[PDB]
């Protein structure tokens, strides 16, 4: 049918009175990005709205912020009919007034502080029956528009009079809350909490399409990751945003009980689901209920494991019911819950990246006022190791920061703090920094999997090795009908082997990035870390993180640490282990698997056989060229004086490697910083009875080269030129 | 089981007692008990009282069914050795089925039965899907299947924007899975099974390797003869060897060989690498190894092949190694003539594999597979090559000149090589036009001078050195059992 009716999608646009449509649609409906446009939704509701370009969005789809969203009483996926709307005329009065719970604990001039930086300048198209949401003053506070004076839709222009009459109203039995939770509010793991989106759209907002097929959907889906990382945030956004019922359940509060309670608690909790169906059935710490099979020793512990399975089982009911479970240890849970047809279905849940942790920082600063000085990528960038709950607290504890030195002024009169005052709170740059030195970190020794910073642009020379590993990682994933119309399938591993200091680590790092895949760096020592016993399991969760992660590249790097403890009943173990791993690994998962040792003579020939390793990229000292390049790449960052030659820094060098470039590029450096340190002392000494000197000259370097060593020595290279003749070979006898 | 342990203690001994009075009821009677494990547990595991009183009641229902009113009790378990071998006694389950995951042809099978109802689109080719989806459990590809249908209807959320909970088989119907809903669902599958011993016909053919054709022979002999024609055999009161060692140079088809004469008798194939065997701790490595004579049993006739047996000997000089090497020799001379089950071994390195495994008996076969003549090069390249579009140019004999020395694995490295600059090339060109563009016709064959740059860049695996060792340990390898050196 008509045009006019769309998909909602997700907002990018946080603002309440601005929806999006692609130009292509903009055009179709014949839209421009001023107008004034009339949403009608489901319920017999309406909502007017701002109009705008946006070139993410699907023509097919509009986006819409949550605001707009709850008043259509529409949600994620449903159709609503957008149409052109010049008749809205300029207000003479408009009467809003807010919902008790969202104040009851603020007090002031709601008037002053909210409305009126909200419509000043805004020109808002408001509805008659509209809930907007105005954040400040480090609260957030919806006002429900009862009378406009052209209604039932008016702007708000300057001229337009505002007026709340005291005493707040309550929600009606209909209007969700916006302080309820929502996707909006979690951040930096799009991709797994699109899985999750995908697995529960079909069977809980679509039901009688579902019952009708007569095909299977999920019914336990286990979410599992470190502490803090949103499992509990995420099962409760899903469940709001598609309006499912959702019955909670508690890990420690059902194992507090008597043994008979317990049981029976969980009998109700799955009953009253069925009963209010369509419904997410949520259980947080899951492995409080259902340990693995031998810690669970107590006879009545065991009892509430198989009671929870039989009613696992029990959703033979299939009533479109979901059943969501969250887990620290994903090794803990039983593992008969992961049975197929009880919780099949696993998302993880990681430790956000960068871009996340940003994201997240953005999300619980909201309500806030933060200084100019405030700069939260910069932030982002420092809290690594840092997962959503850090980030959570640590934002919280800066902004006690800034109320307690506030505070000490407001003390003279401590009784009378107002929203005005909250308002009139900022939230400078330092209170973070102090939070940060606060911060106590949880995911510092997690695992990370993210998509490296080093470019190629960081790496000197070797340009040829760099086209071959476009060849063996790139090509395969952004030409996959290539590689099948040729009829051959790529080798699934390269070993760089070369000196030490050459640049191995950097392009295992410098591939991932151009390849935009993620990346996991596993060091030789941090094998030999792991327990006799755990080694086992260990390494089996690294190529399962893979998997998730794809596409992905797996790089073992410093294997000559482990060579080296072999020839060890440890060590052994691992390397069959991941050489058992490579094969289980199937090459059509997009996961790449990357070997670099400083040591070829002492690796095991195991590892280099066809399929595995297999391509054998030697990586050795730079030549003249090359060392131009290196130490250009390093001093990019770094303040440097036209007086430097580099190429004839280059000849003096020859035999030098990478890293030993690096280290008198560090060792001329820190003369300069210690002539600026010495020059700023005098510079003391001279006023007591402007114009610094900040910048690298020629006798640094000269400095730096005459106390400069090789960490290569001639005789090793004359073996490593040969080793590059014949490694292929150490799968027969030892050459 | 879990709904019986769920309940309280009287009511289970309760329910167990109800439930074999039902079926001497109404006899003819199966009763199945799911998950007897939940039930029965080894009896160490079982700490706490009424647990082991569940395992007696149960044992004793169990020999109760001297009644013999026409009652079978069936049992399902995912953990065999979870049991309570006081079950396992004759008189109580004293049958039983393996049920192990399935082979190609059978994913196969299964996929068929969850198209059953879906339209399925004609580009769907399910024995390519069967063949691409290893590792995967019945359950698996259920879910698969089930995805994939999820999926086609995940990208007809078009029709579905009716969003009316309405039904209308004039629009399902229309609906079709097309093989990229399945390659999808594909890509996100979550295979549990990976890391279980498959036991399966293999589908290397004599025709996938090249050359060697004596040695083919020779296994007909020990392997397929004994099993086409036992009675010949029995007349001239001979028993067979029970199992063979391939030795050679890295990369001449160890590997290869073992599948194709499976193939050839068309017995199954159990392949397990030095590195796998090494990786179970030393407690269950013991019950492992006995565990693969056993499917190996199961599977008579088949041929059981340990691959990599260098891997092992290295790591012995390790008390694993040991354990392992030592209980093989022990699964060996338990093994029967009458089993018609066949061991090979492989390894790279005969200098240093165990002479307890030359004994006679056991591996008492020394088959030597040196480099591969000009005339096997040919072949190889021709038959590596076979799926790929070559160019007429392309001259094999050439290449197969050039390369005497050069294993049959070498080989395969030069074709692909070649072909890594064609694909790059075909993307290269394809970027030419794309820019000439921006101010049918692409070349999709590989040619000869991308195996001229191949050929300048080829290395050889095997060494001199190496070569004139394999020569010499080819005639002293059944000397190893006295004082080698
Ligand atoms: N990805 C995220 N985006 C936004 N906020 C987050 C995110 N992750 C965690 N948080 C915050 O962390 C706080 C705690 O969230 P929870 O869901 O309770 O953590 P969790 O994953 O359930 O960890 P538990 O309690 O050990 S299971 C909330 O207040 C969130 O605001
Ligand atoms: N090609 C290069 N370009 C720029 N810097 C390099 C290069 N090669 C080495 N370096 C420097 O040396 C440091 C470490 O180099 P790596 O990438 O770790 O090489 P490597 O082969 O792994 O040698 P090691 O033993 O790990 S230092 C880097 O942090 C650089 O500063
Ligand atoms: N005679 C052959 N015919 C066809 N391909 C061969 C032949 N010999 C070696 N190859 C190739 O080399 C690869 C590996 O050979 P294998 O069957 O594994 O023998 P191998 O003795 O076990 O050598 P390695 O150490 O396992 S590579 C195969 O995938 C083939 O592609
Ligand atoms: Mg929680
Ligand atoms: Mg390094
Ligand atoms: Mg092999």
């Amino acid at each position: 049918n008509r045009p006019n009716r769309l998909i909602v999608d997700e907002a990018i646009n946080e603002d309440n009175s601005v929806v999006s449509l692609s130009q292509p649609k903009m055009d179709e409906l014949q839209l421009f990005r001023g107008d004034t446009v009339l949403l009608k939704g489901k319920k017999r509701r309406e909502a007017v709205c701002i109009v705008l370009s946006d070139d993410t969005c699907s023509d097919e789809k509009i986006r819409m912020n949550r605001v707009v969203r709850n008043n259509l009483r529409v949600r994620l996926g449903d159709v609503i009919s957008i149409q052109p709307c010049p008749d809205v005329k300029y207000g003479k009065r408009i009467h809003v007034l807010p919902i008790d719970d969202t104040v009851e604990g603020i007090t002031g001039n709601l008037f002053e502080v909210y409305l009126k930086p909200y419509f000043l300048e805004a020109y808002r198209p408001i509805r008659k029956g509209d809930i907007f949401l105005v954040r400040g003053g480090m609260r957030a506070v919806e006002f429900k528009v009862v009378e406009t004076d052209p209604s039932p839709y008016c702007i708000v222009a300057p001229d337009t009079v505002i007026h709340c009459e005291g005493e707040p109203i309550k929600r009606e039995d209909e209007e969700e809350s916006l302080n309820e939770v929502g996707y909006d509010d979690i951040g930096g793991c799009r991709k797994q909490l699109a899985q999750i989106k995908e697995m529960v759209e079909l069977p809980l907002r679509h039901p009688a399409l579902f019952k009708a097929i007569g095909v299977k959907p999920p019914r336990g889906i286990l979410l599992y990751g470190p502490p803090g990382t949103g499992k509990t945030l995420i099962a409760r956004a899903v469940a709001n945003e598609t309006g499912a019922f959702f019955f909670l359940i508690n890990g420690p509060e059902i194992m507090s009980k008597l043994a008979g309670e317990s049981e029976s608690n969980l009998r109700k909790a799955f009953e009253e689901a069925e009963k209010n169906a369509p419904a997410i059935i949520f259980i947080d710490e899951l492995d409080a209920i259902a340990p693995k099979r031998e810690k669970t020793h107590g006879e009545v512990e065991r009892r509430i494991v198989s009671q929870l399975l039989t009613l696992m089982d029990g959703l033979k009911q299939r009533a479109h019911v979901i059943v969501m479970a969250a887990t620290n240890r994903p090794n803990s849970i039983d593992p008969a819950l992961r049975r197929f047809g009880r919780f099949d279905r696993e998302v993880d849940i990681g430790i956000p990246d960068a871009t996340g942790r940003l994201e997240i920082l953005q999300i619980h600063t909201k309500n806030m006022k933060l200084a100019d000085d405030v700069d939260l990528e910069q932030v982002a960038n420092e809290t690594h190791g840092h997962v959503g709950a850090d980030l959570a607290a640590l934002c919280s504890e800066a902004a006690l920061q800034a109320i307690r030195k506030k505070m000490d002024l407001i003390d003279l009169e401590d009784e009378t703090i107002d929203a005005e005052v909250m308002n009139s709170l900022a939230v400078t740059m330092d209170d973070f920094r102090w939070a940060l030195s606060q911060s106590n970190p949880s995911a510092l020794r997690e695992t990370v999997v993210e998509v490296p910073q080093v470019t190629w642009e960081d790496i000197g020379g070797l340009e040829d090795v760099k086209r071959e590993l476009q060849e063996l990682v790139q090509y395969p994933v952004e030409h996959p009908d290539k590689f099948l119309k040729f009829g051959m399938t790529p080798s699934k591993g390269v070993l760089f082997y070369g000196p030490p200091g050459c640049g191995k680590t950097l392009l295992a790092k410098a591939i991932a990035n151009e390849c935009q895949a993620n990346f996991i760096s596993i060091k030789g020592p941090e094998l030999l870390t792991m327990w006799f016993g755990e080694s086992e399991a260990n390494v089996r969760e690294i190529f399962d993180k893979a998997r998730q992660a794809a596409p992905c590249v797996l790089f073992f790097d410093e294997l000559d640490s482990i060579a080296k403890a072999r020839g060890g009943g440890a060590a052994d173990r691992v390397i069959n282990q991941i050489l058992t791993e490579m094969d289980g690994m199937s090459t059509k998962k997009n996961v790449f698997i990357i070997g670099a040792t400083n040591r070829p003579d002492i690796i095991d020939p195991a590892i280099l056989r066809p399929g595995r390793l297999d391509q054998l990229i030697y990586i050795p000292l730079p030549d003249e060229k090359s060392r131009v390049a290196i130490l250009k790449a390093n001093l990019r960052k770094s303040p440097v004086a036209k007086d430097v030659d580099l190429e004839f820094l280059a000849k003096m060098t020859n035999g030098f490697s990478g890293a030993d470039l690096t280290e008198i590029c560090q060792r001329a450096c820190k003369l300069a910083i210690r002539e600026s340190i010495e020059s700023e002392i005098r510079r003391e000494r001279e006023r007591q009875t402007d114009d610094p000197v900040p910048e690298i000259r020629r006798d640094h370097f000269e400095e730096a080269m005459r106390f400069a060593r090789r960490s290569v020595s001639d005789d090793d290279i004359d073996k490593y030129e040969d080793f590059a003749d014949t490694l292929q070979q150490s799968r027969g006898f030892g050459s």
